[PDB]
């Protein structure tokens, strides 16, 4: 029988690691990527705001959890609520799909993530805006740990969450190198599962984010697993990585099929421009995934600029596929002390 | 080796039939559901007005054929292109996407379902409008003979497609006998493989088309197949089953996958209504398919609600699986003599 929790470093290269997570519902490969579950992965998401508005979360725990609910019997990572939706209590707001009222407070987050049955429950925080000046981002920084230890506490008052799922604790600071360390000891103190790189992904580019990610990964406690929110692009995954990320999850793969964009080896292309109209490779040419053993880009092509519904699935289908190619293709290189090598080839291609 | 074209039948009912149709690229059995192709099933179709204006049918060749470009290596039927789309000559149009013009006859449409590949062929006809006076039908079945007739001989000239292809001819006349068996006899004397009902499913309605087909199959050549072109619901497909109809084809299906309708043995049903949030019953509690071994119908219901793509797939996949699943047991009581009494069953629960 599985641990509720126990997280193990199996290789390491630079700051890069790559290892396992094991719960109860499942083991996880790391580094992971983590797939939305309404979209192999190893972990799926529930969309903690989205279920909290539709249809409730009372309403799923009635019909027997997510895990029953979508057909997933392997770990769920659910978000805290917030970012997605002020005092020192939490945040107040009425739903736009009926106008009912609705609150969300550390402890209210965690019982929503309870009756959802998810087995990652991320802490209640405050995702700082971007730019933020020094004074608001330790002001925010300094809620979102009061809002932790809350988090904690609530978390260990319910005994089937305890015992059977983990909680992450997320870092705030902006881009603040004394800010990021006063939020990891104040995390490190209070003690997670694992912990989060929150505040970042949010509109201050890719040199910057890999800028703080530099001093803020090893801020945290090395022994445990280190989750990237809201990352991100194929090229940020690597960098992340490189930097000693273990978890990422991100909108663009689903957000990407349903737009015409397909991820490749090569670089993101756009299916419904006009110069595929005619071109017989599948979508990416080493890729694995059912899409591109069966079907040519010229096909793809025709469904989008149809309107076809299948057009959109095999382009998701293509890209959750390709998300989890790269990740298994860190993992080995890492295991395989290459994976310097592996980040610099895949930019020469990916960006030729 | 299959033959081009064989059409044996097994056993009979009173006047329902089933049994299989022989082609080089596959067997069909019947009576059948001919689902989209860009939507099991034994023949799928192309949507020849649509291939016309994008990518144009040269251009299908050039990508290797309909059965290359879709992945599907057995049977396509393709339509003849004028309903979906005036003089003896045939017809003339602007195409709303580029503006280009195009022109469809007898021949051309013959040439664009060559380019195509596919292996049954539709004779280009004229669908009268309804309702339609008596010297109006006469005028406009009177055309679609002689067009039946250009047809033939255009497939005929074409030796790729005399030799592996098929050719089926479409009765017209409105509702009058009188001019059903004149377009009856005009086709049986030009010579097809097989025989479609046209004009009906254009807003005369099921008791009338019912009246129609009573007097009309029976007026076609009994030992060649016999599609009813656009029916159709499946209270009607088991209808015209009763009175001789081989083949069907029909929007249906997968337009109300995208509408959020489900077809079930207790008749049709809206996912999106609020009765089915909490249902945890499968779409249809007897449906074989993968959909309903998975996922309840709240799940369902709330990917539809939420825009999930997904949602839509999932509603798609049923609907074409409960089409193929009512053509099995419609075959399977057929052979084993049961038809009258599966189709008083079928109707008694369907419309309950
Ligand atoms: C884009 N940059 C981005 N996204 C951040 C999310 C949201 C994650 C959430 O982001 C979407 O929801 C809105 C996803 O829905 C599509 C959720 O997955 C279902 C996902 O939950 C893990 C953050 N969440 C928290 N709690 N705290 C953060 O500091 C934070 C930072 C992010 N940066
Ligand atoms: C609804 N009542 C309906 N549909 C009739 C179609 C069109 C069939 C065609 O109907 C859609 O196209 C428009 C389908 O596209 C969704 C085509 O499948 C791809 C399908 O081709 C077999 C008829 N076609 C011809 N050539 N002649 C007819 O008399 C006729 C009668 C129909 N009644
Ligand atoms: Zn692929
Ligand atoms: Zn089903």
């Amino acid at each position: 029988d599985r641990p509720r929790f126990s997280f193990s470093i199996a290789a390491r290269e630079g700051k890069a690691r790559t290892g396992t997570i094991e719960m109860k519902r499942g083991v996880i490969r790391t580094p992971a990527f983590m797939p939305v579950g309404t979209a192999g992965a190893d972990i799926i998401l529930g969309n903690t705001y989205h279920l909290m508005l539709r249809p409730g979360a009372e309403r799923i725990a009635k019909l027997g959890g997510l895990h029953s609910f979508m057909g997933w019997d392997r770990p769920i990572l659910t978000d805290s609520g917030g970012y997605q939706v002020q005092s020192e209590e939490g945040v107040t707001f009425k739903s736009h799909l009926d106008g009912s009222r609705h609150m969300l407070s550390p402890e209210r987050s965690i019982e929503i993530q309870h009756l959802l049955g998810s087995d990652i429950v991320m802490a209640f925080d405050e995702c700082t805006p971007y730019p933020a000046t020094p004074s608001r981002a330790a002001s925010s920084m300094e809620r979102s740990m009061r809002w932790a230890k809350r988090s904690r506490d609530a978390f260990d008052s319910r005994k089937e969450q305890a015992e059977n799922a983990a909680l992450f604790g997320i870092q705030q600071g902006s881009v603040f190198e004394n800010l990021r360390q006063q939020s990891a000891d104040a995390l490190a103190e209070i003690g997670f599962d694992g912990y989060a790189v929150g505040g970042l992904a949010v509109g201050e580019g890719q040199d910057e984010m890999f800028r703080v990610l530099d001093f803020s990964v090893p801020m945290l406690p090395d022994d445990k697993p280190h989750y990237l929110m809201g990352v991100g692009k194929p090229d940020d995954i690597v960098g992340a990585v490189e930097r000693g990320i273990d978890m990422f999850d991100c909108v663009l793969p689903t957000r990407s099929g349903r737009n015409g964009q397909a991820f490749t080896w090569d670089g993101p292309i756009n299916i419904r421009n006009a110069r595929f109209s005619e071109d017989l490779k599948p979508l990416d040419s080493e890729c694995h995934c059912a899409v591109c053993q069966k079907w040519s880009r010229a096909y793809i092509h025709h469904l989008i600029r149809a309107g076809e519904i299948l057009g959109a699935m095999l382009m998701t289908e293509h890209n959750i596929a390709f998300y989890q190619q790269l990740m298994q293709k860190i993992r080995d290189s890492i295991s395989e002390g290459r994976f310097s090598q592996f980040a610099q080839d895949f930019r020469a291609r990916y960006f030729a």
